[PDB]
């Protein structure tokens, strides 16, 4: 990877590389110039060359390919692949230009979080464009702040401390190497996910509700500036939806093959040892983080406390949370 990378190479005889935009698992993304194109600049995903991440490659390409057919326009939001190469051995795909992630202009906002309007709209757009994935029978399984990236992050500075705050805050949804479709095989296990839907960790299958839950964490953190599960741990987690939202759901206990979560009917934590202690301090019910008893506070609570409902089922879908009343203030003036 670092030998293929560097600003001035170019790719593809075509695209210039004149600077890295971000690294994941996957490999990098780099920003070129296309000679071929009157010199727009573009995103070139660099993919490593390692059979997991070649096959995510393949299968977002096609999953890109499908969608920007499906929309041509971009009405949806999800990034627009321009083409895809290989380089020495490795997947490259290009892709329009976009802004800074949301969690990278978080991080370089100091943590702050983003003023609530903002909030309303980023959240908006994102369930339009996750919502336009699940009407094609797809599912993210990735939903996360680095996943959705500002079209353009150009900030102004304030004293409130200093606070940037997004000129335009549209957004785009990336990263599609995980999107399955629903007569796709789903991996009942699932690797390292920022958020770990319940149906997720305790494998009692997994589809487009999961994003859902998903969606509900990233707006909580952009509510805060900071998500309310931070843990890796599958059981930690368990415990911090406890005491965030309530006591899991005796049927799905009593569904789930899972049992080393558990000890007859309920989770088998310990809340006096480090994890435990630290899942105490860190964790709260969930309307306890709310900012304002504000009603547009309130509003924003409810519809995120319909997203972590844990039966996926019952879960709120995207088509039904672009109806909730957070949303309201975006409707036509009347
Ligand atoms: C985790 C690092 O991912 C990125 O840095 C990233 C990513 C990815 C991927 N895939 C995920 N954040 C981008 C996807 C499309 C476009 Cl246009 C851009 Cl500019 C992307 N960037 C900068």
């Amino acid at each position: 990877m670092h030998l293929i990378c560097q600003s001035g190479d170019v790719l593809s005889a075509r695209y210039e590389i004149v600077d890295t935009l971000g690294e994941g698992a996957f490999g990098k993304v780099v920003e070129c110039i296309d000679h071929k194109a009157g010199g727009r600049h573009v995103a070139v995903k660099i993919v490593k060359n390692v059979d997991r991440y070649c096959e995510a490659a393949r299968s977002e390409i096609q999953v890109l390919e499908h969608l920007n057919t499906t929309d041509p326009n971009s009405t949806f939001r999800c990034v627009q692949m321009l083409e895809w190469f290989e380089h020495h051995g490795h997947i490259c795909i290009v892709f329009e230009l976009l802004g800074l992630s949301t969690y990278d202009f978080i991080k370089e906002n100091g943590f702050l979080p983003f003023r609530l309007d903002h909030i309303r709209k980023m959240a908006y757009q994102i369930c339009k464009s996750v919502n336009f994935l699940h009407s094609n029978k797809l599912t993210h399984t990735d939903l996360k702040p680095e996943n959705i990236l500002f079209v353009q992050s150009d900030y102004t500075e304030a004293y409130n401390r200093d606070e940037r705050t997004l000129i335009n805050p549209d957004i785009k949804v990336v990263d599609f190497g995980s999107a399955t479709y629903d007569d796709e095989h789903h991996s009942t296990l699932v690797s390292t996910r920022h958020y770990r839907a319940p149906e997720v960790i305790l494998a009692l299958g997994w589809s487009q509700p999961c994003d859902v839950w998903s969606i509900g964490c990233i707006l909580i953190e952009y509510y805060l500036g900071f998500t309310v599960f931070p843990t890796h741990d599958s059981k930690e987690h368990l415990a911090m939806m406890e005491r965030i939202l309530g006591p899991l759901p005796k049927h799905m206990i009593q569904k789930t093959r899972k049992r080393k979560y558990f000890h007859h009917d309920r989770l088998d934590w310990d809340e006096h040892s480090s994890a435990g202690r630290y899942v105490s301090r860190a964790c709260k019910p969930l309307k306890e983080f709310m900012l304002s008893q504000d009603v547009e506070h309130e509003r924003l609570f409810d519809l995120i406390q319909k997203m972590l409902e844990y039966d996926p089922a019952k879960r709120i879908t995207l088509r039904e949370a672009l109806k909730h009343p957070f949303f309201d203030l975006l409707k036509k003036s009347i």
